[PDB]
Order: structure tokens, then sequence, then C-alpha cells
């Protein structure tokens, strides 16, 4: 729809950034559930709340407090949000990812985004750390896109294509150093679907968005990707495989957010450690190179 | 969205109703197409028109005259919808959900709702009764649901869980009860999927729609039942197999609204004395029990 | 919605047309893309701008300048709008879709419809020009239609079927015209599914569209085939494969609108030659007969 922001509300928001601190992030990572405790590990760390950053979407989310860090990450200056908007919440996909286009404009060039999901995959487990390599945008589907009004030529084109959306090299390298790791576990790797919530999944629909190739789901991070990839921003994301969701009428119980301590806490930790090692993997600036 | 109904709206509405009629409900029911008559058996009947009923969504929908009627219906006390709102006429989904979260608070514990759709299902005949067992919520899909927006503690969690909305204990008695009723045709059970409307499926839609292991297709109900299950309301639904769809595009003829005669006269009659012997298969109060 | 424009708006804005030219158009073509040229056939041509037009909505689309042309093509009095709405672009269905409403008060019966879309179906070629036989509307899964809101009684039911939106009579002619054509291409036929836009498609999500039955991909054209049905008008189009989407991983590349010059240069000078042969076949009036 006709974006309530403009393209000096986006400079106005990074240009008051970069005037309260001297840090210069050539990577940003978006935190989703698990991942939140990545703040932990940044090194001259300063926080900035959603609400004192003028334009900032504040939010009420339940999980971790609107903040976003600068920091360096394994020598990497990067900024992290420390807690996303989500449609569900009310917000439409402009509101959402305003974030991602002042993270460009304040020079980031590369976005990781984390996210928690539902594995439909049968051959994943609680806990799987999930690269994802594909999306199928199903609120696209019906016209719900965060580009959708008039295009900002200074951002990006009109018909962006989605096809090449999951850096490659990235994949690559993810793989590589989770060998590294030594990790009894495979890493894994899929399509991830995205619905609006915030109830949880159906038995029959579950089922439905496992035979359309679905390994995951989740009600967020997509809009997120689609305004990157819009803008130029290198994008690679995980999903941490928090709950396997039941495909049975007979079901031995119901979904719940417990999530947050299921995988939250044990995949969480290795996550984070897996995060902090790619810093090192992502190509140009940031640390000596 | 951010729903125009705070809190204490329904409650308003609620609190009117109490002092207007000395009945309380402890069932309601949504009455969609057929079932239009079922009213006629209602014993101590007060009516309202939705119009003077304060807050609530006054309608002017092509089939029941929008009234809300208390009374007794085989020995338990109910209230029931005489016709429902819908999203093809321009009410979003928490207006058309309202009245949902007014038997809540009018202390209402189970929700009956029925309504007409087209058989997906080769298996199905005009007239058959399927009894709803899950649900596919394509609207929900692209984030049209009715508790988008920020939640209301005092109904329900933030993501309530849809896997098992329709009451098992509910679906065995229907079953039994329909034995005992003598009936030839057997009870069907399947899953409805949901689509805007007003229009009805083309061929490649109607193929599609049952891929997806849809057995009927209809233009309401899905949100009512989201709503009902946050708030902690028992379901269970029946829909009425009013056509059967043509999937061939040597297709004999097309679809029309002519279904208010076919089943809607035939197969509304038991569809009637189906739900008014179920009153009593209902667990506690209301009657001796 | 509630739909901004009234019944009286489209009797207002097809009574200044009525009053600016003599021409009597009885039928009318939205040209997608290649079809752009098409105005260049038409003889006793008089142009219209969208922005002189009341009510019209004007539009900034990167493609065609805006403007109807009413005007004789092959012994057939027609209308064409160069340049058509989209809704990736802000507008709502309903805008998007006001000029078909008042082609149907002009008196024009037949609406021929053209667009540039995306082959999924292995078996075409860039190039191939695939007559429309049926359609899968996602966005109407959501609830977006441009009929969603109260009906208005004067321009058709409330619930239209559109199992036959794509007039069988006139895919007949097309195929005895595109043999007399000599073409060494056969003319293809299929079903066409609309998205919201304005990105291109995922690897996932055209191997999707594909299960599901589609044949080609588009981002328009739908809201009108439902209100054109909905009035009343005979209605047919035409897919012109700008590009053979890419179903692997291992894409040799990505998509672009570079389709203005694929297809839209060379399928494009025959797909004019094609409309224009049709002309002739389209029943009553126009020509001397």
């Amino acid at each position: 729809m006709q974006n309530g922001y403009t393209y000096e509300d986006y400079q106005d928001t990074a240009k008051w950034l970069l005037s309260h601190t001297e840090q210069r992030p050539q990577v940003a990572v978006i935190c989703g559930s698990g991942l939140g405790g990545l703040v932990n590990k940044l090194t001259q760390a300063q926080t900035f709340d959603y609400s004192e950053i003028p334009n900032f979407p504040e939010s009420t989310v339940p999980g971790h407090a609107g903040r976003l860090v600068f920091g360096i990450l394994n020598g990497r200056a990067c900024v992290m949000m420390q807690g996303r908007f989500h449609m569900y919440e009310g917000y439409p996909f402009w509101k959402v990812t305003f974030p991602v286009r002042v993270f460009r404009l304040l020079g980031v060039e590369t976005l990781v985004v984390t996210n928690a999901a539902g594995g439909l995959n049968p051959n994943f487990e609680v806990g799987d750390i999930m690269l994802i390599r594909d999306h199928i945008n199903l609120p696209g589907f019906s016209g719900e896109n965060p580009l959708r009004g008039p295009n900002e030529e200074r951002f990006g084109v009109r018909f962006p294509a989605m096809s090449d959306a999951y850096d490659r090299d990235m994949r690559q390298k993810a793989h590589s150093t989770w060998k590294q790791m030594g990790e009894q576990r495979e890493l894994q790797e899929g399509t991830y679907v995205m619905l609006g919530g915030p109830n949880f999944e159906t038995v029959a629909e579950c089922r439905l968005l496992r035979n359309l190739g679905a390994d995951a789901v989740g009600m967020s991070t997509v809009p997120e990707v689609i305004v990157a990839r819009h803008c130029g921003l290198r994008v690679f994301g995980f999903s941490l495989i928090t709950n396997k969701v039941i495909m049975d009428t007979e079901s031995q119980g119901k979904a719940n957010h417990e999530e947050v301590l299921e995988a939250g806490k044990q995949a969480a930790q290795k996550l984070e450690q897996f995060v902090s090692l790619l810093m090192a993997s992502i190509p140009v600036s940031g640390h000596t190179g």
C-alpha cells in the first residue's frame, strides 16, 4: 500500500543513528526466539531502545525487549535487532520491514535472519538447525507484500527477482563451518513457508503445507528477505526447529509456545556459537579483510 | 487489525442482553442456510433483532432476517443467530465474530456452527450431512484472521492451537445419535475449506481445493471457530452439502444459489431434528444434568 | 470493500465518453505488454488520456501511456485500454476494474483481455500464445476480490459463477483462425494463475504453482474477468509467454522485465494480426452482421 514512510524518513532515522554511535556496522542480524542471547557476545556494544529512535516502529512483542544493539562480534562490526515486528501484531509489511531499509542506508551489506519454526519435514528433530535455502510467501499470493504500492527507485527495481534470495556462497560457508564445529547432527537445509498467524496450524493445514514442499513453517522473516533483496542486501538465514508438528488426527497433544524453553535453551546456545563463527566468513570489511 | 471493539464493548453488549431476557443459554447455535427454521422448535423463545442490540453488527444478508433467538431446545437453554455475517459483504473478521465473544460473556460453553457447502469429495451427494472434522483457513494464510492485532489476554492466549478445534467427544456422540435416527445414508465427516467469495469457484479451483484434501467448500464459519476456540468454547459443526461441484470443463451447467431449495428444504428438515437430538448429549447444565 | 464508486459514478463516466466521441464500441480490448501497438491498426481512432476522463483511475505504470482509444479494427468498432492498472501499484480491485463496468454502460458486449505471463507448463516456449481457458485466483482465496462488499444488483447477482468465464465459442473460433494464419507453432491453451507481485517468483513458488495445475503465471487480468462476467460480458483472453520460468535451484539466471523486448517484439506482432482477425468472428453488430 502507500507506505507511510517516505525515502527521507529512512534517511532521517539512519542519520540519527550515525550521530549517536561511532559504530559503523557492515552486517545486520535479526534475532528470532533462541538467538536472543547473541547480544551478550558483542564487544563495544551500544544499545538503543526502539522507543528512542525516531520513526522506528515501537513494539510490545512477547519474547524480547525491543532494542537495537551495535557492537563487534568475532571481529565483525554489526547491528542486531533484539526482537522483530510481526504482522499478527497488527503491523502491515511496510512497518515490519522499516529497519531493513535503514540498515542499507547505514551502509550495511549483509543481512542475517533467524527464526523459530515448526518442522514439517519428517526427517527433522527438535533442536535441528535448518539453513533456509528458499521460501514460500503465502501472504504474497494474495497481494500482501512490503513492496506493494509505488516503487522507490532509490532502493531497487519495480519487479525484483526472488529466485536467488538466499546467498549461495554463504550457504556453502555455513556448511563448512558446521563441520568444523564437530556436530553430531547434520546441518539441515530447506524451504521455509510463512503464514500469518498467530494461531498454530491444524493437522489438515500442516499436511497441505508439507505437500507444497515446505520443510518448516513460521510467521515472519519472509517480508524482511524481500525488502533486503530489493535494496541489494546479501541474505542468508536459519530456522531453529523448535517443534515437530503433528500430522495425525490422533494427536498426542497440541501446540503452544513452550518452545521458548525447548530449543530456545538447548539448540539456541549452539546457534549463537554458529553465527559467531560465520562472522569471519562474510566477505569484505569488518575484520582486517 | 486493531479491532474497533474493546473488551468493554463485548461486556456492555452481554450486560444489555442479560437485562432484557431471563434466559441464560449454555449453548449457542449459528444457523447457516437450511437450519434457519430451527428457531421454530425453541420453547419460551424470545427474539432480538440485531438492530436493537447495541454494538451488534447490523446486516442485510440475503437469506435470513438478522435476529438472535433465546429459548429451550430439547430441554437445553440456548441462543441462536438466525443469520450470520460474511466477509464478502464487506465485514472484516473482527466484525463477523463479535457475537462469538459476547456468547462467552453470557456464560455460553458450547458453540454449534452449521453452514451450506459445495461437496468436493466425490463420495458426497446433495443432501449429505458432513460432520466438520477439520478445516483449511485460506484467508488465514495471507494474514486475514479475526485474531490479528494486539491480543486480549482476558479472552485467550496469543498463539492458540487449532489442531483440536472440533470437539472429538461431540463428533463421537453425533455419530451415535445419527444411528438412532435410522438414517439410510451414512453420516459423512471431513475437512471444510473456506474461500472469500462471493463468486462460485471455477473448475480449476475446485480440482485444486480437492487435491489439497478439502471435502467441502464454503465462505464462512472458520473465523467463528478460531475466535470460539480462542476464548475457550467447545466447538462442533455440520455442513449441508447443497451441491456437487463440477470438476470437468465439459460442464453440464453452472453454479447458482438455488441451494435454498435444494437441500435447504429436504436435507434441512433432518438437520433440524438432528441438532435437536444432540442438545441432550451436550455435557452439563441446561437439562436436569 | 465498500467500493468508493457508486453506480452513478460509472454512469457519469460513461455519459461523458458518449458526449465526446461519436464512436459506439461493441467490443472492448485490454492490452497487456506486447499488444500495446494494436492501437496503430485502428481506423477513425480517437484517443482519451485516462487523466481527462472523470472518475477514471489515473496511472503511472511503467510500460504504456495510459490512454483509452476508440476506433474500428477490421470492420469492428471497439475501445481499447492502452495500459492497465495493477494491484501491486497500490490500487485495490475496485479501482483496477472500474473501466470494465464503464464499458458495459457504453453498450459493450465482449471483452478481450491480453497479458504477458511466465510459462510454467514445460511444453511452452517463449513466444507461445496461450489461449486462457481457465484461471486460479489466489488473491481471491484470501478475500481480495473486486466484488467484495455490498452487491450492486444493477450489474449482476451476489454469487456469480466463474466456471464458464472463458467463452467456449470464442476459443473455438480462435483455434480455427490460428489455422488459417498458417502458423508453424500450435496455439496453446491452459489455465492462468494470478499472484500479487511485483517481485518475481522463487523456484519453490513456481514448482508449487505448477503442481496446482497452472500453465502460466501473471499479476493481472483475473479481477477484470470476474467483474466482466458479473455484469454479463462475454470474455476471452490470451497470454503471451514472455519467459520460461526456472524450476531448478541450479539457476542459469534470474528473472527481469526484459520481456518488453523478448516476445514483446517478436510474438507481439503476430498477436496483433491475431486479434485483428478475430474481430470478424465476434458475434453480432460492429461489422455488417
